[PDB]
Parts: structure tokens; sequence; C-alpha cells
């Protein structure tokens, strides 16, 4: 009875003094322009959303008949908490309206209260607000100049224009490979004066730098409770969600929580002609009695996802692109209706899932560095899945779960010789023993690294070779306006190798 | 011990080459086992305490020496993450045990009121508590690291490269103040430093129903105060008629089972009547001290000398507090204050509309570092130790995080704190809302508005260059002439 997918996946909005640009998105869906009642003084916007579901809940307007409009891509998770701090009403219907009602009470500080997965733009008179969620999980880009502000959930839609009129902004980073396009920082709200094109940015969240010791038993129960809540908030009542499942504790944990929340669950696992964790996942599938699907794709197909992954994430970090190849392939391979998907992605970051020794200092060093450098990588962008029409959400990076996991002392993250111990302990009563204490996972190269090595690229120049390949795929797809389908990936890789 | 093992220090680590503090107390130079290649230091402490617990040594990793000024409050928590069972002697040793397990990240775990310097081999660590409540300064050059809890001891000296992530002390040269909530990792040989922040104000806000918010605030304050009260010893609370100090008084009384209070007044105003209500409700041993406005202003050079602050507004807040600590009679005391509660709770906010409350809150939290308004020297200059419950790391994190509607609610300021103490204080106290001698001084010497706030900055800066920069005792500074010169200079 309730909408299973967000009211809108993305948008291209515009606020200009005068004038009057068809959006090109990687995100799949209907393109619907919102009404512009105040004419040139209104906020113009094209929303990309789930076909057949009108995007009404992604737009909100003034209740006093004034020039104030808000557009929101994504969704909010702590709705009951937010509803509890609002005056008489009326009861907001949709997240854009919830945001607007909150802005009426706290102005821009409203964003310090929201725990969600969204990107939003608001125009009030000649003031424009742009805001991201705490982790910038829904990328938001902008082109600001005196008299005109353009904002979009995909940089490519802003670059599609001839020489975007975008200039430097406080806290906003210039997008490499593009001109005039800047990315709004994660956990922030930019307050823009339309006339001058100047902006003041306020951060609404930042990774904790301190660590808090809690009674052991309590810490473990707290992690389980927070994960259970975050997952429940992400599951639509009346709809059985899909969990992308691996053999690891991360995705297994989300599956256990999701099954409890929905009463039933669907799971899917992807594998290649070289490796898979089908047996490991089946252990959880049988334990939970889920409707499971196994998908095997040749390595040539997985690597064929290179341009799609770059095009969707608009990221140029080769390491990140590699993590995304498998997921990009999985989302495109799914058959049937558009799904609400939950993943165990991200757990490794605050927990130092890569740490491999009992010594704790290096774990905190890496963790702190990771939390200070995730912004701009766009690794959890919804476009990765929406390019195929599916919505994805990541429980481990829920603001409450994230704050808690980041804050725990290192001895809880690496213990008894096991990685992410606190998470394994938190779920030890909901999963089979083998899943709970099976090590995270020696000479094995990634298929992307293998691809360059198979081209005869010296192994010490492979990583830089991968960086150059991605860089060129970005220039063709995001900067050039070329569709992934039109990219001769082989030629690109061959070219980079021939110059290495 | 009722007082910390050390109030402050002047330390150094170099190759092989005393101090004068505002802090009142004994001086003890620690042993130098490794000779010229060890950590040399002069600790200033209460005559009644052994400085031993303020120094710890070990051979773990390399010859190591730690010096710590102040104290740690979440000791039980810290002890819970350590191996074996040989409990540390004091806080300096506790830090050393933590460093062995988490290295510099150990500081991300500490909730205290301290400043510490550690030398392990040719590596030097300089660390402050989350709020930098105990100022720490340093001079860093290749082969020479000097650290002090008072810039004045470092100003009295020649060399000291620029430290990027730290702030230069006003007027002084080569002297830097270690940022709050940070640990500076220095390589002695190269004189290069890397600074890691171990705490930062939360920017997000939390939503909680009244009942839970009220209960959490009460529980957090009770704990932070219990941690600050020595078992067996009755503490002293500097009490005004306000909810902040009253809230601390109620918690300290509960924790100590007894309580000593003191309120100060001037010939201009006082809150003796307001405080009396609380004095009787908790039945404490109360004392009222009235200081002439003339004596209040005479504190100008003492407050600058002790706080080493150049901020006129902060200096004015500190004049009465400084007069009070110096006027206290009897033995050295462990004192708790309700200072700082207005910052995270937006105590100065006067409207029901919330936007401005959060704007000022975020700004205040991003700019408190360097003001030194809660420095222990303000009270130790008179032998007394102060600690501030509201800026306890746990209490602070909680109060800062609360959504504005819990701070301004039912038309009352700092609502959640008032509600949290409702069942421990008289109704009038929790219900009475929150609601310049210095200025009057300058106006007497001739100076217009828009020229007074400015002139005050010049007076404060002059006193600083004299007492902190020139190593001249406050008792030797004519605050009358300082005003004179600065007066006929605008
Ligand atoms: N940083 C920033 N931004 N700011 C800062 C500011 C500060 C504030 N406050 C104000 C000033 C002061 O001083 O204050 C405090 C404390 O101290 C003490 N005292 C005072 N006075 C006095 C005292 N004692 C005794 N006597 C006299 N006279 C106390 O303890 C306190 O706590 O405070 P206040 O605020 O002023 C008062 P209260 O008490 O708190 O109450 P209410 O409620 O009215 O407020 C801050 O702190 O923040
Ligand atoms: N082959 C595959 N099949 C199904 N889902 C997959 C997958 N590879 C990755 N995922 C999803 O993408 C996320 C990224 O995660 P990874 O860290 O690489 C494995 P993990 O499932 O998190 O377990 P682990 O990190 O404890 O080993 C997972 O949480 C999972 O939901
Ligand atoms: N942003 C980063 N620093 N890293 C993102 C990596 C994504 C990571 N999965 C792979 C496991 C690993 O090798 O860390 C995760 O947290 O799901
Ligand atoms: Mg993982
Ligand atoms: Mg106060």
């Amino acid at each position: 009875g309730a909408p299973v997918l967000p009211a809108a996946f993305g948008f291209l909005a515009s606020a200009r003094t005068g004038g009057g640009p068809g959006p090109v998105f990687a995100t799949r869906g209907s393109h619907t322009d919102i009404d512009t009642p105040q004419g040139e003084r209104s906020l113009a916007a094209t929303l990309v959303h789930a076909p057949s579901v009108a995007p009404d809940r992604a737009v909100a307007r003034s209740l006093t008949g004034a020039p104030t409009t808000a557009v929101l891509a994504g969704e909010i998770y702590n709705r009951d908490e937010l509803l509890s701090v609002l005056p008489a009403g009326p009861a907001p219907e949709g997240d854009a309206e919830l945001v607007l009602r909150l802005l009426e009470r706290y102005d821009l500080h409203a964003f310090r209260l929201v725990n969600g997965r969204f990107a939003t733009v608001v125009r009030t008179g000649d003031r424009v607000l742009l805001a991201t969620d705490h982790a910038g999980s829904v990328p938001l880009y902008t082109c600001v100049a005196p008299g005109e502000v353009r904002a979009s959930t995909e940089a490519k839609a802003l670059a599609a224009h001839r020489d975007p009129k975008g200039f430097p902004l406080a806290d906003a980073r210039r997008v490499a490979g593009l001109t005039g396009v800047y990315q709004v920082p994660a956990g922030a709200v930019m307050d823009i004066d339309l006339g001058s094109g100047t902006a003041v940015t306020h951060r609404t969240w930042t990774p904790g730098l301190s660590r808090r010791i809690l009674p052991e038993g309590e810490a473990v129960a707290a992690v389980r409770a927070a994960l259970e809540k975050a997952v429940a908030q992400r599951v639509t009542p009346g709809d059985t969600p899909l969990v992308v499942l691996s053999g690891g504790i991360d995705s297994s944990g989300v599956a256990a929580c999701a099954h409890r929340a929905a009463g039933e669950l669907d799971t899917v696992s992807m594998g290649t002609d070289t490796s898979n964790e089908f047996r490991e996942a089946r252990a959880v599938v049988d334990h939970l009695r889920t409707r499971h699907r196994e998908i095997t794709i040749p390595t040539t197909e997985l690597l064929a996802q290179l341009p799609y992954a770059v095009w969707a994430s608009e990221s140029v970090d080769p390491d990140i692109i590699e993590y995304l190849l498998p997921l990009t392939a999985l989302y495109r391979a799914l058959d049937g209706p558009e799904r609400r998907i939950l993943t165990g992605y991200g757990a490794d970051i605050p927990l130092g899932g890569m740490h491999r020794e009992d010594r704790l200092p290096a774990l905190d060093t890496v963790l702190a560095h990771d939390m200070a450098t995730f912004d701009g990588l766009n690794e959890m962008s919804p476009v990765l899945s929406t390019l195929a029409g599916h919505w994805t959400t990541h429980p481990y990076w829920d603001r409450e779960v994230l704050d808690l996991l980041v804050s725990l002392e290192a001895g809880l993250k690496r213990r008894h010789g096991r990685d992410k111990w606190v998470l394994r302990a938190a779920m030890a009563d909901a999963l089979p023993a083998e899943t709970v204490n099976r090590p995270k996972l020696s000479g094995t190269t990634s298929s992307f690294s293998r691809l360059l090595l198979d081209h005869g690229v010296a192994e010490d120049r492979v990583h830089e070779a991968k960086r150059q390949v991605v860089r060129e795929l970005f220039d063709l797809t995001v900067g050039g306006g070329r569709h992934p389908s039109e990219v001769d990936t082989d030629d690109v890789v061959r070219s980079v190798a021939d110059r290495t």
C-alpha cells in the first residue's frame, strides 16, 4: 500500500533571474518537470523517477502561497523522530514536505537532524539551499554564477551544457575533468544568494574523532540494535526487500535483520567464471529460508562493466571502480520488477575490515584516514543501481550505525584474532556459526589488474594504468556525453597499455 | 590526594644543553636517567602533593618518560581496556599504558582535564584534553622541543620553526599553542611535526522525547561531577543564583554527602539571596564574599597573566572569578564550577525562534579554542584547583547534540538542564530565567562607543605583552596608566 521506491531518484533543478536544456541521466526512469507557478521566480526542475509513480512526494511548496519550493531525491529514515519535533502541521506527506516543515522551525539547521539518503534543493525568493545527507550518499553537483544556480544529482547532466557557468564555492570541490562543475560536500548545506552567486556552507555532520569505551556486552547489543533499526527503516512495510548477499558477515548481517523486519526475504548472489561464494551464501540462505538467486557472469562481462561503473558513479578512483564492477553487473543482470535493494556495503570502513593484525594502532590510523577521505568517491551512489531502475540503500552507513561503529575503541573492531569482531558478535545468535566466525574473504589478483597484466603491463605500473583507463572512460562518458554502450573499452585499455 | 599530582610544567628534550609560573605551588625537577637524551622537566604542584603520580617511565618500545598536568576522569573505563592487572600508579602511568596499546590514538579515548608531554626515544608527543582545558604551548626546532603549560615560561626563552597545524601565541615568536583535542607527533631530529585531532564538536543534532532527554542530561552531569569529587573530601562549589552552578552544587552534594559553597558580590550587584535559597535547600557551609568594583578591575593584569588570553570579552568574564579565587581563605581547595553550560545550551538565546540558537551554538563550538577561559591557572594562581563539569567530554557531547527545541522549550532558556535538576533544587532556582565596570573605566578616561570595545582590546593586549611577554608580575603593573596611555591613543 506504500510506495516501495523513493518519490524521485534524481533531478536537474534551476533557479535563474531570467532566461529559459534536456537532462541526460545515467539514472533510468521517467523525466517529469515540476510546475513553475512563479514563472522565472520559481524553482525549475526535471525529476527522474520510478515509471508509473507520480513524483508528487518529491516536491513541496509554501503553505502561504509564497515563492518557496523544495525538491528532494531519495528518502529520509528517522521520520517518526522528525515528526515529533514539528508544530501543529499539517502532517507532512512525503520527505520533501517533511524537509520544508523542518526548515520552517530550524531553517538550515534542519539538516543537522535528518538521517537519510537524499539530495535536496530549495528555493525561497532569491535564496537557494543545496543539501546532502550526512555521508553525501546521494551525489549533488552544482553550477553557480551571479543570477543563476543549477543543481543536479549527476555531474554529467550539468556538463551536457556548453561550458557550464560554474565558479568556485565555499567548501565545494571542483570536479576533475569538467569545467564549471562543483560537488556539494557530504553532510552539508550551502546557503546561496542567487543575486551575487556567493555561498556560505555549513557542515551538518562530520565523522567522530574521539572513541568511547562502553561495557563490552552493552557495545555488542548496541550495534545489533542500531543495525536492526537502520534496516527496519529501509524496508517498506508490505514489500519484501532484496539483499545482495555474499559469504561475508556484512551482507549476512543485513539479511538477518531484513528477514526479521519483513517476515520474509529475497537474496541474490553474483559470481564469475573464476570465483564465487555461492556455497557460503547458501548457508545463510538455508538458515533464513530466503528466496535466493545465483548469477554467474563471465569475467569478460564483469570487465565490460568498466564504462558503466565510471559513467554511473562519476568516480575516477580505480580502487573504487573495482569494488563497483561486480555490483554494477549484478544490478543490470537482475530480472523482473524494480526492486528496493539493501546491501552490506560500507561496514569495512568504520570497522577497519582490512586490518589484518592484532596490533591496534594501525587500525585506528587507517580508519581515521578513511573517514576523512570517503567524500567524493561516490562509492554508495544510488545511480549504480538506478541505472537499471533498482533502488539501493546501505544500512551500515546509516547515520546512527555509522556514528556508533566509528566511536567504538579499536579493541572491539579487531579481537580474538578476528576482523570486525563486534559485528560478528552482534549477529552470532542470528546466523550459522560458520558465517559468524569465518575470516573476511593471497596472491590472487583482481580481474581488472589481471586484464592489464594480460596486456603485458609491468606489474609495478598496473595501478597507475588502471587509473588512466578509468580517467579516459570518465572523459568519454561523463565529460564527453558518450553512452557506455558506445565505448570501445578494449581499445581504451589497449591504448593505455601501448603507452605504458 | 585531593589535588592533581601536578598543575603544570616546563619540559624539554634536545641534546645536552628555572621557570617562573603564574601557577602557585612547589617546584620539583624530575630525575634525568637517560641524562642529556631524556625528558627534563620542572613540575609545579601543590606543596601538599607528591609529584610522583604526575611522572611515569618505562622501556616499552624505547626509553620512555611521560609528564602529565591535571587529571583523568574516565579512569575505570580506561582501565577496562588494558591487559594484565598491575594497575597504574597515577594518570601519567595510565597514559603510558594506553599508549602501549593504541599509540597516539590513546588520546581519542581520554575524558579528562589534562595536558601531557611524552618522550619515547627521539619521538615527542604533545597532547591536550578534548577541550584543551589545560593550555599547552611549545617551541619546536630541529633537535629541540620545549613544552609548557604556560606560554610565559617559553617566552622568557631563540629558535623554533613554524608549526602549521598550531596557532602562534600573540606577540611571542616561535611559540605555539597546541590545539584543543589534539596530539602533536614530533620527530626530535628533524623538528617536523604532525598533528592529529582526537575530538571535535558534533555538528549533527539528536532528537529525544522530553523524559529521555531530561533523564540523560541528569545522569551525565551526576557522573561527570562524581568523577570530579574526591572520595572523603568535601568539595567547594563557586555558586551564583543561576541554574548552572546550582545544578553542579546539587550533584556534588549528592556525590560527597556534604558541600561547601561560596558566592561573590560587588558593590554594584550580587546574587546572595538567589544562592541562599540553594544553600539552605542542600544545607551547605556557605560563605559570601563582596569585593569592591575597584578591586575587581585591579584584577585585569592578573587575569591576563593567568589566562594568557588576549580576548577582552573573555578577560571581563574572568575578572570576578579571578578576584574570588584570590579572596578565598583557608586551605587549597578542589573547586567545581558551573562554567560553560551556556555555550552548548545557548544560555544567551532570548527568543522562542530556534534558528539563531543553533547558529550561535555552532559558531561558539568552532571558536572556543585559544580563549583559555577554563584554564586551571585562573584558580591555581591562588593554590586552588578548578574543574568544569559542563565541559566534561561526555556531558559536552550530549548537550551539544541536543536539538534546539530541547534547549529553548516552554519559553524557558536551557530548558533540559532546568528540567533535569527540577527534583533536586528549589522551584524558584530552576524556574528563574537566565534573564560594564571595565567600560565605565575607559569612559572615565575619555573614549566613545565603537571605540570602547576596541580600546579594551588594546588594554588587554598591553597587559599581556607586559605580564606574559615581558615576564613582569601583575603586582608590578599600573593598570591605571595602561588605561591612560591607551585612552589618549584613540
Ligand atoms: N566561549 C564563549 N563563547 N562564551 C563564554 C562565556 C561564559 C559563560 N558565562 C558567563 C560568564 C560567567 O562568569 O559565568 C560562570 C560560572 O562561574 C561561577 N561564578 C560566576 N560568578 C560568580 C560565581 N561563583 C560565585 N560567585 C559569583 N559571583 C559559577 O560557578 C558559574 O557556573 O557562570 P555564569 O554563567 O555567569 C552564572 P551561572 O552560575 O552559570 O548561572 P546562569 O544560569 O545565570 O548562567 C558560560 O559559562 O558559558
Ligand atoms: N558477488 C557478490 N554477490 C552479491 N552481493 C555482492 C557481491 N559482491 C559484493 N556484494 C555486495 O556488496 C557489498 C560489498 O562488499 P564486500 O565488502 O566486497 C563483501 P561483504 O559481503 O561485505 O563481506 P565481507 O566484507 O565481511 O567479506 C556487500 O555487503 C554485498 O552486499
Ligand atoms: N572508502 C573506502 N576507503 N573503502 C571502500 C571499500 C569498500 C568495502 N568493501 C571491500 C573490502 C575492503 O577491501 O575494504 C566496504 O566497506 O564495503
Ligand atoms: Mg564487506
Ligand atoms: Mg552560566
